[PDB]
């Protein structure tokens, strides 16, 4: 049904450290501040906006 | 749609070890835990969310 | 319009061996088993689900 | 749409030998047999189906 | 829309020499003849059709 | 509705220096002059139009 939002929501609520791999193979690490339909906000030392279209995978680190 | 979900649900139901090849050539392995319109869930040691847009092919390993 | 379905049907209906080139230069080969809006099913040694967004060209082998 | 369809139609109608550069760096050559919303059919020797999403540029050779 | 069409239209009416960078690092050069919703026509010697999906940046050169 | 728009707007309004990482690992730097649904205009020397589909991350620099 819907899997993406619960997975990301749960990762956020529980403040879980995640690795975000980009489609070019670059790995980003932080925690999920928020997300909407197109982007995921990732906090570490500064918050950065990652476009979903550039993401391959999100996995707990 | 009408071909994807059954293919994916069969693998999920039957606990088939699968290879997911990404568009960047990276090959991920595991079993399909779940999926929605946009993402596929692959389990072994951690559950990782893979965006379909980053996927090239899904195959039994 | 729709050019894609007939082209692929003809290959499926008539068991033409086909070479499928992916956006990362990799080339798959087999027989078009079926397809829907988003995926093609290559059947060769195995049934594999190829996302069309990962495909660059489809050529008769 | 209003610039793309005319551009492609002229090439097909006038039997112009074309070069289709793909995003992956491959260059396909041939004549445009036909096109629709999603693909271009490019001939010669055989007909090859090209997904527009894989194309960067289309130019007469 | 409120940003893209005015930017491109100004470059077109004013015949500004432009660099169009593709997502693969290819840099095209020319002037904008025309655009629609999906493509940009870039001309110097020969008008070439560039798909927007393959474009990263458009810059006055 | 948006997380994306507020994030980009705050950076724009406060002239916050940003790094825009493209999907091909190329890094752009500047200030966000403006944006719409599909593009971002990034300031000096000469403003350049960047397609969002080509962007991986926007980071305050
Ligand atoms: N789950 C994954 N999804 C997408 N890409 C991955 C994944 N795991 C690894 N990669 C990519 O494969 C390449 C090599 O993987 P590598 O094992 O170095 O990952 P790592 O996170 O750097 O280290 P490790 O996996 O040992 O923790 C890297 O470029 C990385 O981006
Ligand atoms: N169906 C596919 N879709 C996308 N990429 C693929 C596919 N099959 C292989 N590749 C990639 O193309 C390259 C060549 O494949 P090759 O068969 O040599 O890999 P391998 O190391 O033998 O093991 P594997 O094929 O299972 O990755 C590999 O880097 C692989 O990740
Ligand atoms: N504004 C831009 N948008 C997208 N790609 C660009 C841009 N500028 C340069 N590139 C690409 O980055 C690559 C770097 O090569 P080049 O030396 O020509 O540019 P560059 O000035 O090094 O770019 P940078 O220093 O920002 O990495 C080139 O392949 C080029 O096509
Ligand atoms: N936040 C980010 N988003 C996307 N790509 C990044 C990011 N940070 C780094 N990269 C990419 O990873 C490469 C090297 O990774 P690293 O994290 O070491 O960045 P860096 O080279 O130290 O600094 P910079 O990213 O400014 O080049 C860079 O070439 C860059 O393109």
């Amino acid at each position: 049904q819907s899997l993406q939002d619960p997975f990301l929501n749960a990762l956020r609520r529980e403040r879980v450290p995640v690795s975000i791999y980009l489609v070019n193979g670059i790995k980003l690490q932080g925690q999920i501040e928020s997300f909407d339909q197109f982007v995921i906000l990732l906090k570490n030392t500064v918050s950065q906006m990652v476009y979903k279209h550039a993401i391959s995978t999100v996995v707990p680190s």
